[PDB]
């Protein structure tokens, strides 16, 4: 079965020169091997010169001097640069500058890709580093004309206000939290600037309502907020519009400011329009005029960004490619089921969240991630690291059968001297792996493919695929967003993706939202400006493209768990958010909030390019190519270490050369390899290429990322111009086929200080005597205090920190509790002297209000816990006194059944409730069916006087549970009271038996079979 | 340079049959391949029959039927048993039964080992299961005649008393503690039976002093103590005497009991003497008579234990062997430095011990290991597991360069199709590993070697060595003690080991102590009775061999740390204990106390047979042999899994046979291999060998312990009888060459309850706003309580228990602390409402009495902490106001130097204990007082000076205090914590810079 379908279009990538320029440069067709000579004939190529100019203006100036014949001092460093760019212009399809370009194709019944005469169109635009220099300059002068909004990242925490990264930053301050004080005039500003205010309109209101007299005090105040980016002006362009520069000119035209600058920007816009029409190689002088004019307006290092479009004549591929890729995804998703814990840090974080907050609350995203008021971030987040000493250990738990399979594959490959390992469908089927569930399949993806034709002599589309060095991406659209200004109809592309996303998810519960973010170092944002079609937008440190009706704020995002998976909800909308980011922003370097919102959008989905064998082979210096059918998934690879290569920074060439030839002979390294960083394809039978090799080896300390990969050395290239071959990469986007409380964390209702109506004691060192201490000591003392009316009620339960303890909670007034504490000390000293305990502590009681039904019902649940304590004490005593001889399993079963009977869950439901969560251990059938039958009044149990004692104890608890059950059903705001019933059953088991998960599981199984067998009697 | 020297002697081990009996049974020289005929011929061999009789009387009875010509039921099961025993009699030197024997050799200038005609002596003696079956019967009938002692394993905990393993146990009970109530008449008996007492003398004291009037009450009391083994009778023999049965016959003569039993025991003793005189094979009829006599006295499964001595004529080996083993030990101890954390679980336990008890306390062994009053055992101990939910993840931290070295070795071996990997001294020297220290080299060891002539051509001692399957032992004499009754002069062997141990350790402080333990399942102890020459003995559940002067009791042992290594000490002796166990008792199944005492004796020593490459190759299904010079360190090995042998329990033979022949060719498995369990050497070219293979493989589910190892296929055997080869194994023992408080844990002095004169508050949620919370809020509130005289003093510090918090401690009376608690509540609510904290708790204050000098000086240290808190608040406030602008590093250095100066540690010591203008304290910090900033700083610090001088003089005045520099170091660590919190890097920097500045000032001091 096919799991994915294609979209309407795909991306084509291709370098500017054919492969012939590469082989011809290594003297393929000419005897000359002079160091210069050819070096002059490459610098006479105008397309090579213009490509260098747009990328590195320093290296350009050296090439001019070289053609002038001037002495160039380094020359060594000069050759390395020229060689590396000549290679990168012929061999690396990845699009950058003018070295490589992009185009968009369509699926067809045949493959044909061709170049037109009018190949290569330029798309130049201003760099964001340059634009934002002008924005700051203007608003630093003319702010009285501007309109301001509050920064949507703001968080207000007590008397402090915060932003997600440091602004107006300081080396003495970035060592800790940086914040402004939330003074009353700041809180007034926060309400006025909510949706934009004119500067003069804001100023006079503050001067009015605070009198001040000194006008300069308010000007100085507002300047601080603007300079620290708590206020954002209208001039700053959105990243989500199609043209940031046109936006800025429009805004300065609305303000009617700096009229001389408006003309200069218009002239720059016209010069830039002229430059984009010049063909490649003709633009050199035109670029320098524009670059000089822009440098005269704002002096920054980057100024211009340039892209180019291939402008192909034909651009069709045989849709057969989609049937092949669907085969690959099946085997990879099957293999993904062998890893049991693929995200160990996020999985640990769920346990911390549940232990703090339970299942029934939604928590503010910014509170939750805070170190002081939250639980902090996951332990692998490096922005504001978690300051707690938590355990960082992890294990993904690979299946030992799959570890064996790949190790036998490796051994057989070495023994037979095979350069590749092949996996096969029927070999994987024999592994007996668990099948993937549909909800775990990822909803869209992108894969990068190099395509070569396997034989022209068969006159057929026999294609060989290699997965590209970057593999792909986790969502369709991320690779395309960077080129939205080059697409003919970008809105129609993203509307399709948005429609298919909405089609795959639950209707009416979800809305789509885009995340947009401008970092402090704005060079990084030049790849982060893109179009989108999500309904809502959250724009941080920038103006948004959306109207204020569709604007979202970080302090409005609440996080919850459902089905053990995280979701995000907007409180103002009361909608769940489906979150998108249409660009290749790296999550691991973003602030923790953005990284977390990225992570949870992929929660419980498989990551398709996380390969199982990666951990099996991580220690080998050599790995064969891994392939499936006609896909090469990973290339053949070699790496270098201090054992196999013996190199120092004091080592020298010729000495390295001898040492490296021994490596090539020992490991079989072929003539062509990639050096897997930015140096790429190296020809080893050429001494200048080994000079690149040694310089990298020696900077990389002879180990660091010195990884060699084989070249794609079979098949032939599919893209041709006349007779010249071009190397070509496809990006294929795929979409999944569809298969049919307001109580705050520190409210005084939730958290009770010591002696604030409750005294909460932890008793340590109890494990050897737990049952005698409960049944005798605690029972007598607390039941005496109840009769003297000193306390109204108590309950206890057993827990584990490191070390086991009893938790004992007493309820009264603060006055009465402080009055008796001296007698509690004497009591606990007497217990210690007998050796029954070691030490104790007093703690804050944190009330689980939402779990037991809200602020009304938890008062009744705390009475239910009081009566269940008494019954437990009485059962433990009668058991110790020998008054009956039932096993622990029988007492558990009877207690569970008596709970459901008194809570009022009718028999038709009971079995299904005790299911949904011992077959040969039922062999006591007659005993269990006799005892668990509640009919008449436990008639089968009352048969023996031992059983009569037992039921007369349990019935002390009955009437309060009935009352609690009726109120839970009487409440219309509470639903699935079966979750409340389940919670109180766990606590009774804890009280009687302690922590034993297998024991509790046994009691619930062993009682579903007796209730089932009583079907004929109900 | 040689690290080890030989002892006077070594052990020789040899099977009872020559290897020719193996090849002749697989038709080496025979055309016939019938299963019978040969099956009849071996069953007519008298040595084989008696060997089977001594080991399994069941199978012996089947052999007799088979020779009587009856038809056996199983027959197939009959074949595999006879094959397995014939092979084990021919090929496995490990001594057991009559299958194999032992002898003791001496070193010489040349090797010659030869059998005499008088070979093979029997050494039969009774089994302990039978001895103790008889002992229980007598002490049940005749207890009134016996003398009794307390069980030396006893522990008393509050009102309960406990033993280290369950007695009179119950399957419901064994899951938890089992104990007797320590009632007053028990505590009286515990004093009376200290040195032993007669039953009547004990009974009538108790009856009198408790005036019980009903005599039967005390009888029924003492019977329960005896049945539960809280009392031990004189009849029960020591495991550490030479003959347990002669001891038992002697004690019943002293007691005069049951004289009709005593003559029967004496006659059993006589018949046993005659049996030991019979040659092997001649004894079947005499064994059955003695066996049936003994079974008539006590019916139990085992009854008799038998060994045999080889009685070699010649037994010299060339002393050259000792030089080769020194080379092996050099290269192995060199490799051992590549692993940083080889005992991961015990290192965690050292951290938990430092956390709970610190560096200055000695803790009772049975308290420390207790789950409730102690910290429990290490997390890998299986006898009462640690019930705490700790993280058990562990890592040994192998050096990445050595992993690379071994991985390129393995790749190169597979590529060249080589069957072995060789390690070399110069290759290891290029790894640039750290050098092993002399204190880490283990004091003694034993190594097992199979020895072959590399060739006969020279008639020369060119030897090839294979390390035996069990490798060796951690201590000299562990392999030997099991044969103490067969040695000619056992005391002279064990005396020289004790003397060599006493010579290696520190004089005067140490004594040697033997641990002896009898388990509840006594069959396991038949290998645990041995002689020793240690000065003291601890005997558990048994009588000892020593007088009461030299008896040690388990509740007398205290544990401490020194130099980050554990030691054990006796409180009565006031001596450290050098602990010995001269037998192969497995520590991993012993009670937690015995396992911990074993682990102590090896702490911070290397374990020589823990091979580094064992972790690197653990995932591979084939491994070449690892060798060095002329040692094969590990054999070549293959293992089977569900990928390479697709077999199931439903799989039939023939299909297995075709499946396996494929595996052989793919992996190159040779003709002879060991199946590494109790089936051992297999000839794969023979079909019944394949039947043994498949039978094992099916039960082992095609995975469990199915490891194949190659045979020692080159060289020739060195032991000959005329012209018959025997396989021979040596055990070489070696010894290292020498290179020249009374305050209990729950005393009211130590632990203070909440409001018990101390109020101890932990404040959470504070990490964003420390320094402001200290300098303003805590400062202004607590100092105002001192002015009111509501509290006498306070101090604070910063800690982590996962979450960061402040620890704030206030001192007053209980009545005053309960009176003001409402205002403390109002105070902390206001701090919370500003968002400066989240929640708080009240905790017990556990005072570090021994760290700060004992019960008197601790009261002064707590005043030093009070004045140091005030100075920290003042410095933090002045910094926040900007009254000075020094770096944190400057303030740290000045405070450290001011501490040493005011504590009175002179300059000549300061640079040994650990900018120039500021740290020069001369005149009156005159270089600092020059600026106004420096005058403000120094005036704050001088608030602290007077109390530190007073404290320092009292420390030096108390002659009971030693290394007062540890007190100064402690209080300097606290000052840094208050100002900067927890950052180990920053303090290390601050101290380093201060030392450099003080050293540069030598001309000025």
């Amino acid at each position: 079965r096919d799991l994915y379908r294609n979209t309407n279009t795909f991306m084509i990538r291709t370098p500017i020169f054919s492969i012939d320029n590469y082989y011809e440069f290594f003297r393929k067709d000419g005897e000359s091997d002079k160091i210069k000579d050819r070096l002059l004939e490459i610098c006479n190529n105008s397309v090579f010169r213009e490509a260098i100019l747009v990328s590195s203006k320093s290296l350009y100036s050296t090439i001019i001097d070289f053609c002038d014949g001037k002495e160039i001092k380094k020359f060594d460093y000069f050759l390395q640069s020229i060689y590396k760019y000549l290679i990168r212009m012929s061999m690396r399809p990845t699009p950058f500058g003018l070295f490589s370009g992009v185009d968009f194709g369509k699926y067809a019944e045949e493959t044909v890709i061709s170049y037109e005469n009018d190949n290569f169109k330029k798309f130049a635009r201003p760099d964001l580093e340059w634009i934002i220099k002008i924005v700051k300059e203007l608003e630093d002068n003319h702010y009285k004309n501007l309109t301001f909004k509050i920064n949507d990242s703001i968080f207000i925490k007590g008397e402090r206000a915060l932003l997600i990264h440091s602004t107006d930053k300081e080396d003495n301050n970035r060592i800790g939290e940086i914040s402004i004080r939330a003074t009353k005039p700041f809180m007034r500003t926060y309400d006025l600037a909510k949706d934009g205010i004119e500067y003069n309109k804001l100023k006079y209101i503050l001067i009015d309502e605070y009198s001040i007299e000194d006008e300069s005090k308010i000007d100085n105040f507002l300047k601080q907020l603007i300079e620290r980016e708590f206020l954002i002006s209208n001039l700053r362009p959105p990243l989500t519009v199609l043209d940031q520069f046109d936006y800025l000119i429009n805004e300065v035209k609305k303000a009617e400011i700096e009229i001389p600058l408006v003309d200069e920007l218009t002239e720059i816009k016209e010069k830039l329009k002229l430059y984009n029409e010049t063909p490649v190689g003709a633009g050199e002088e035109t670029y320098l005029e524009l670059y000089k004019k822009m440098e005269s307006v704002a002096n920054v290092k980057n100024i211009l960004q340039v892209d180019m479009k291939l402008n192909l004549r034909d651009k069709k591929i045989n849709k057969k490619i989609i049937s092949d890729v669907n085969d690959l995804m099946n085997i990879l998703l099957d293999l993904s089921m062998s890893i049991e814990n693929p995200e160990p840090f996020l999985s640990k974080y769920k346990q911390e969240f549940i232990e703090k907050y339970g299942q029934d609350r939604e928590i503010s995203l910014l509170e939750m991630l805070d170190n002081d008021i939250g639980i902090g971030p996951p332990m692998n987040y490096e922005r504001p690291r978690n300051n707690r000493s938590l355990d960082v250990s992890v294990n993904e738990l690979l299946d030992n059968n799959v570890r064996d399979y790949f190790m036998e594959k490796y051994f057989q490959a070495l023994k037979t001297n095979s350069r590749n390992i092949a996996i096969r469908d029927d070999e994987i089927k024999n592994l007996e792996l668990q099948k993937i569930d549909y909800e775990n399949i990822p909803d869209s993806l992108e894969i990068n493919l190099l395509v070569k034709n396997k034989s022209e002599d068969n006159l057929s589309d026999e294609f060989q695929y290699y997965i590209g060095p970057n593999l792909g991406s986790t969502s369709a659209g991320k690779s395309f967003g960077r080129f939205s200004h080059m697409m003919s109809e970008p809105k129609k592309f993203f509307e399709e993706l948005d429609e298919r996303n909405i089609e795959l998810i639950d209707s009416e519960e979800y809305v789509t939202c885009e995340i947009s973010y401008l970092p402090s170092e704005v060079r990084n944002a030049n790849v982060t400006r893109n179009i989108h079609s999500s309904e809502y937008e959250m724009s941080l440190f920038t103006n948004g493209s959306k109207d204020n009706l569709y604007r979202i704020k970080l302090n409005d995002i609440y996080i919850g768990l459902e089905n053990n998976t995280f979701y995000a909800k907007s409180k103002t909308l009361n909608k769940k958010l489906l979150l998108t980011i249409n660009n290749m922003l790296n999550p691991q370097t973003a602030p923790n909030a953005i990284r977390f919102l990225n992570d949870i959008s992929l929660d419980e989905k498989k990551l398709w390019y996380k390969f199982v064998w990666s951990d099996v082979y991580k220690d080998f210096s050599y790995i064969p190519a891994i392939k499936y059918k006609n896909f090469v998934i990973m290339p053949e690879t070699w790496k270098m270490n201090k054992i196999n290569m013996k190199i120092n920074k004091k080592t020298e060439f010729n000495e390295f050369k001898n040492q490296f030839n021994d490596y090539r002979i020992k490991y079989g390294v072929p003539q062509y390899v990639y050096i897997t960083f930015a140096d790429n394809r190296i020809l080893l039978n050429l001494d200048d290429e080994q000079c690149v090799k040694i310089l990298y080896h020696e900077c990389k300390n002879s180990f660091n990322e010195i990884i060699l990969n084989s070249y794609e050395e079979e098949g032939v290239n599919i893209v041709k111009e006349s007779h010249k071959d071009y190397i070509c990469e496809l990006v294929i986007p795929l979409t999944k086929i569809k298969q049919e409380s307001d109580i705050s964390s520190l409210s005084k209702e939730r958290v009770k200080d010591p002696f604030d109506e409750w005294l909460y004691i932890k008793l340590y060192g109890i494990s050897s005597n737990v049952d005698d201490l409960i049944a005798y000591y605690i029972s007598e003392f607390c039941n005496e205090l109840v009769e003297e009316e000193i306390i109204s009620k108590y309950f206890f339960m057993r827990y584990v920190d490191p070390e086991q303890h009893i938790r004992l909670r007493l309820n009264s007034s603060q006055e009465k509790l402080l009055m008796i504490y001296p007698k509690i000390r004497e009591w606990l000293s007497m217990i210690r002297k007998k050796g029954l305990m070691t030490y104790f502590s007093i703690d804050s009681y944190d009330r689980e209000i939402e779990r037991y039904g809200g602020i009304e019902l938890i008062n009744i649940a705390e009475k239910v816990f009081f009566f269940d304590s008494i019954v437990t004490e009485d059962i433990l005593r009668a058991k110790r006194e020998g008054s009956f001889d039932f096993c622990d399993e029988i007492i558990g079963m009877i207690s569970v059944v008596h709970y459901m009977e008194s809570f009022g869950l009718p028999y038709a439901k009971q079995v299904e409730f005790l299911r949904s969560q011992r077959e040969d251990f039922k062999q006591k059938r007659t005993e269990y069916m006799k005892l668990c039958n509640s009919n008449k009044d436990w008639e089968g149990l009352r048969e023996s006087e031992e059983g009569n004692i037992l039921i007369e104890i349990l019935n002390k608890r009955r009437k309060i549970i009935e009352y609690y059950g009726n109120k839970v059903r009487e409440n219309e705001e509470v639903s699935t009271d079966l979750s409340i019933l389940d919670s109180i059953i766990h606590l009774n088991c804890n009280r009687m038996f302690g922590i034993d998960r297998e024991f509790e599981k046994k009691v619930r199984a062993l009682a579903s079979h007796a209730l089932y067998a009583l079907k004929h009697f109900k």
